[PDB]
């Protein structure tokens, strides 16, 4: 029965398989609402942005889903609980391809584009409302998986040494393909603590974060690629919330693209993590040592409370 | 002929000794100007305030300041100019302790204190200005020795790893004389840099910030006092800027403090570094990791443009 913004998530007692439906009749009473507000977001666009075919393509994907949803009888047994994880997961999948969408979208719309802001916030909104119906759903249809420290999606004794070891492996791997080698990767302060957590936001965001500290390395060393600095990661585990720094040694962020970094280019990685991470309770700040590297500081906040 | 806040420092032709007097009269149009503006200062702060005996006392240095120097007749020759040297001479000592004076003097009216900000912004004003005179005739005087390197108080040649590892000397012996010992510090980075720079703001800043990084680990190593982590400083010096980033292992800042540290505890360092920092085009950022240590980064801006 952990909590978010406004998510929440449910863990209960099986056996009866009760919990099953306290969980579902929640779910389907939520999903009409945040998709609701997704389509107003819509309906505000500025007009000539939301006429855009692909723009427009993406707000009837919300429209059907919401009918999809609105259609669906109240759950009342096992039975229909079931059906209704078929019409979720067919949900996700039918919305699989929506950021690929908008990007397009907003892209085709760049010259018309008289706000600078509403269309980062637009993009936001999207995102991250995006993530929490991914998180509720997901958590849902996991609560029918029995996998050992999941409650859902869950993990009642998280390692952030384990998942960002996870993610350097995939990041490595994607360096090695494109440059002939990558930084190896060291990961020091709390390295053992384990704690109840979300990984889905980590995730995204902890692979985004990777890329992008491993490129700057080898795009500032052209001339020896078969030799650079490690990437350096920092675990900061309190009682509040958890940090996860990110130092590189690949030149930092010139003065003159501070701005545009956290900024969508259809680069999203590092705006939509923010926006995740700030979603969340968290935050994402950058440290640029121009001339140096770049330090990244994630921060989420806890569970429901405190722990380490 | 540097440039700062509107403050100007003078390199010219010496020989004739001409050059000291344009600058001589222009220090002579410029401190009564800045002295004005910070009775200005003590005049609009609350009545309850502003009466309080000591910086009452604060207050009548300034008036007594400005007096003399309205006093002091043009400056038409080496003769005069000569004379008022020995005027600011007086000044800069008679105001040796104006910041204590007020440190007791706001302490004492922290019961009346009715609005945080209007406190906090008069302490950043009396501070600046009061670092921005001190440059202004410090240069000045300067002009008048001949050290090798130096135009006035502007260094030609500054190796912040220089200016770095003699504050590191005076602040650890400090700590040894506290604690037993000290961390040591290792400083990588753009080691070997030197440029124009004007040392003074990293006289008072970097001791400042030396002494909290050492501080901080010692507090939190009272149990192995003889082997402690090493604060680590690393260098980057870039065309805009100069960024000095001072890392120590020392429990970082509690989320509970994260605001107190900034404001002054009548804790002066941080907060008066800062708003210096602030003063002079540059900043200082802290990166807290709750639980590890702090991140402290200091930036300042390059002289009249861009070197390394
Ligand atoms: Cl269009
Ligand atoms: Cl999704
Ligand atoms: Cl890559
Ligand atoms: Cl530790
Ligand atoms: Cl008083
Ligand atoms: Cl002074
Ligand atoms: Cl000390
Ligand atoms: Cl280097």
């Amino acid at each position: 029965v952990r909590l978010t913004p406004t998510m929440m998530l449910y863990s209960g007692r099986s056996q009866d398989g009760s919990h099953l439906l306290k969980s579902g009749r929640y779910l389907q009473q939520e999903l009409p609402v945040r998709i609701a507000h997704r389509i107003k977001g819509f309906r505000s666009l500025p007009f000539i942005i939301g006429c855009n075919p692909t723009i427009l393509h993406v707000h009837e994907l919300y429209i059907r889903a919401f009918q999809k949803l609105t259609d669906f009888p109240p759950i009342k047994d096992q039975a229909d609980e079931a059906q209704y994880c078929q019409l979720v997961r067919q949900l996700l999948d039918d919305h699989k391809d929506v950021v690929t969408l908008l990007a397009e979208g907003l892209r085709e719309s760049r010259k018309h584009i008289e706000d600078e802001k509403l269309v980062r916030y637009f993009l936001d909104k999207t995102l991250t409302s995006r993530l929490g119906i991914r998180m509720l759903a997901t958590h849902h249809l996991a609560l029918h998986e029995d996998k050992p420290d999941f409650v859902g999606i869950i993990c009642t004794r998280l390692s952030p040494k384990k998942i960002i070891e996870k993610w350097v492996d995939f990041a490595r791997r994607l360096c090695e393909h494109k440059y002939g080698n990558a930084p190896r990767v060291r990961i020091n302060g709390h390295v053992a603590a384990r704690f109840p957590f979300i990984p889905m936001p980590l995730d995204y965001i902890l692979p985004e974060l990777l890329k992008n500290a491993m490129r700057a390395t080898m795009e500032s060393h052209l001339d020896t690629p078969y030799n650079v600095p490690d990437v350096v990661i920092t675990i900061a585990n309190n009682d509040v919330d958890l940090i996860i720094r990110i130092s590189d040694r690949g030149g930092g962020i010139a003065h003159k693209d501070l701005d545009r970094v956290m900024d969508y280019h259809f680069g999203f990685g590092l705006p939509t993590s923010r926006a995740y991470a700030e979603y969340l309770g968290g935050s994402l700040q950058l440290q640029s040592l121009q001339g140096i590297g770049t330090d990244v500081y994630l921060r989420l906040r806890h569970i429901d409370g405190r722990e380490e």
